[PDB]
């Protein structure tokens, strides 16, 4: 089972500037709800990104990509190619760009946080993964966060 999880606003912007472009505490409760008890798996420059304060993510199998063999992750187990991380019964991708690309095409579920929000794309921006007519599954219905922020959950599949 290897799953792409990601959030991008309805743009397909995922990430500008170093950052999420929103404050959605509900895609954090999301997020660690699907991957909570399995393994995640992210690209270097994503753990690099990461407070030291907060990474590994707790709870959770942490795998981070690398062709650095000197490569020190904390908590974390570092491998050198996609195939050897692709592995455990249940895994996650989290980003970013290079990764998600990368293990699309091992991909039989997406879970996809759609915030509403007008971000026409711009260069540079992290962009979220493109899904072709290969997936199936539930767009589900618009809700408002705390803060009045309007967010849906995509969840597709695939053989
Ligand atoms: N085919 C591959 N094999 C091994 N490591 C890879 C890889 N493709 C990407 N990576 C790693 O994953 C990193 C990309 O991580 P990322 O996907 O979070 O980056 P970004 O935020 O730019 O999309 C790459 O820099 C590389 O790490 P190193 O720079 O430490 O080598
Ligand atoms: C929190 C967030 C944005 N939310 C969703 N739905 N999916 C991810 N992969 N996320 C994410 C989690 C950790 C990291 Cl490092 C980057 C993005």
């Amino acid at each position: 089972m290897v799953g792409l999880i990601w959030a991008q606003a309805t743009s397909g912007v995922i990430g500008r500037g170093g950052d999420i472009p929103w404050r959605l505490p509900e895609d954090q409760a999301h997020f660690r709800e699907i991957t909570m008890g399995h393994t995640i798996v992210m690209g270097r420059r994503t753990w690099d990104s990461l407070p030291a304060k907060v990474r590994p993510l707790p709870g959770r199998r942490n795998v981070v990509l690398s062709r650095q063999a000197d490569f020190m992750a904390s908590g974390a187990e570092v491998v050198g190619s996609l195939e050897e991380a692709l592995t455990s019964p249940e895994t996650w991708v989290i980003g970013g760009g290079q990764v998600y690309a990368l293990a699309l095409p091992y991909a039989t579920r997406c879970e996809v946080t759609e915030v509403d929000i007008g971000l026409p794309r711009e260069a540079g921006d992290a962009l979220a993964p493109v899904l072709d007519e290969t997936w199936r599954g539930e767009t589900g219905e618009w809700r408002f966060s705390r803060s009045g922020l309007r967010y849906r959950l995509y969840s597709y599949h695939r053989s």
